């Protein structure tokens, strides 16, 4: 009945008036499109999140076991927001970060902000405070089990850590929007991440699906998002890439793989093909090729961004 769906667009606009965009969603449907995003690295993971990278203004939410590739993730992330000219800190309670790849994979590391906090309070604290001074455009941190409250560090019962997490996500979220800051919480399986669940807009499972060998030596590992939570466009969308040794997310090869997945890029044999053109043969021809040329790479990027979304 037309009735009917007049009916439930009019509930949903309800909804939506009362509780904000993004509170329900047809699976099927089209992201709006917001002016900006920060990148991920992957052209995939930018289309599983449906918007074309994280939300500004927004807490997020990567998790995954030791050696998933998570903090990876989150420097792409750093690195991005930092290309277009934002301000980055990453609040650092792991003490496990590696520099040299986090320049090689594009940070700018000199102009990183880094706090190495006593407890996790003060953590939160500091971030709040970068937040609302309204400079930065992401902050990270690492991680949150490693977020441990003032009292326990002092020797002094337990249950607590979720409560810090609570009030002060209460508190983060309104400077968060206010300012536009994107905040990445990385959190490990193995933590007061019951809070961070409901508080965060986009949450991301990461994980090693295999290892990428070069004859018989490792060179990555072909790596597995799922946005198993999305207040910005539907949720549950996946997208796999490679987390290259010493490299970080190839790009290019994940320009390839949605290239084909779009029709783009056409394979004839073991040929990867762009209108006519050849690209390589075999994937690290094609993905090599992409890095020699990165004016093919960002046409095939444009091509991409434009068939769908953004
Ligand atoms: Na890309
Ligand atoms: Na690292």
């Amino acid at each position: 009945t037309p009735d009917r769906e007049k009916a439930l667009e009019l509930a949903v606009a309800q909804i939506e008036k009362s509780y904000g965009k993004g509170s329900v969603m047809r699976l099927g449907d089209e992201a709006r499109q917001p002016i900006s995003v920060i990148p991920t690295g992957s052209i995939a993971l930018d289309v599983a999140l449906g918007i074309g990278g994280l939300p500004r203004g927004r807490v997020i939410e990567i998790y995954g076991p030791e050696s998933s590739g998570k903090t990876t993730v989150a420097l792409h992330a750093v690195a991005n927001a930092q290309a277009a000219g934002g301000v980055a800190a990453f609040i650092d309670a792991e003490h496990a970060l590696d520099p040299d790849y986090a320049k090689k994979l594009g940070v700018d590391t000199d102009s990183l902000l880094v706090s190495q906090p006593d407890t996790g309070e003060q953590a939160l604290e500091i971030a709040d405070m970068l937040i609302r001074s309204g400079a930065l455009d992401i902050v990270v941190i690492d991680s949150v089990a490693a977020l441990v409250p003032r009292a326990e560090l002092e020797g002094e019962h337990v249950g607590l850590q979720a409560r810090l997490m609570s009030q002060a996500l209460r508190k983060m979220t309104g400077a968060l929007n206010n300012s536009g800051t994107t905040a990445i919480f990385i959190n490990q399986l193995r933590t007061g991440g019951k809070a961070l669940k409901f508080y965060a807009s986009v949450r991301m499972d990461v994980r090693r699906v295999e290892t990428l060998k070069d004859g018989t030596n490792a060179v990555g590992n072909r790596t597995r998002v799922k946005v198993v939570k999305n207040k910005c466009s539907p949720p549950f969308k996946q997208a796999e890439f490679d987390i290259l040794y010493g490299k970080g997310i190839s790009r290019e090869g994940s320009l390839i793989d949605m290239g084909v997945d779009q029709g783009l890029i056409r394979k004839s044999g073991a040929w990867f093909t762009y209108e006519g053109e050849q690209l390589g043969q075999g994937k690290e021809n094609a993905r090599n090729f992409l890095v020699e040329n990165a004016d093919v790479a960002d046409e095939i990027e444009k091509k991409i961004k434009e068939k769908l979304g953004i």
